[PDB]
């Protein structure tokens, strides 16, 4: 009844403010490695938060902005990484989007509430710090047109890896 310590830290500089993410790199090494490397490759620069479901999630990480694009660093969608100590029991968690099993690419989402129904379906790989959760929540404070798409989506401008727990990440050219 206590969350494991985190290891790794990433700052997302967004149009809603700074969002600091602590990473569960021990529990979700593949997802955390993917995320860190994509940040370092500037892959998330100028990407929008294309999907907002009020009280549930805000989703981004698609370089096309359409909601159907994005790819991992591994050359194909990668495996799920669940852990019984990491549960969708509060808002402010960071997880991988997918459309089925073993379908992790680049798209990720923040939780705006509980999402118990996503337990054992989506990789949880991080959490937002207390002093940036208000900025995270502000990503969802948007007028939403059709298909859960904001009229004026917020964006990630740039990223900073404040602590890299991996030895051997070489960003692709």
């Amino acid at each position: 009844i206590q969350e494991p310590p985190t290891n790794g830290k990433v700052l997302l500089k967004t149009t809603a403010g700074d969002i600091d993410i602590e990473l569960w790199s021990k529990e979700a090494p593949k997802a955390c490695r993917n995320f860190i490397q994509l940040c370092l490759e500037a892959y998330y620069d100028n990407t929008i938060f294309h999907r907002v479901v009020p009280g549930f999630i805000v989703q981004g990480g698609d370089p096309t902005g359409t909601g159907s694009g994005g790819e991992s660093i591994y050359g194909a969608p990668f495996k799920d990484e669940f852990h019984s100590r990491l549960r969708f029991n509060r808002r402010g968690l960071v997880a991988m989007a997918n459309a089925g099993s073993h379908d992790n690419g680049s798209q990720f989402f923040f939780t705006l509430g509980r999402a118990d129904e996503l337990n054992n379906k989506h990789t949880i790989f991080g959490k937002v710090t207390g002093d940036t959760v208000y900025n995270m929540l502000r990503l969802s404070e948007v007028d939403i047109d059709d298909d859960e798409r904001p009229h004026n989506p917020h964006k990630i401008k740039s990223c900073e890896v404040l602590f890299n727990p991996f030895d051997d990440i070489i960003p692709r050219e």
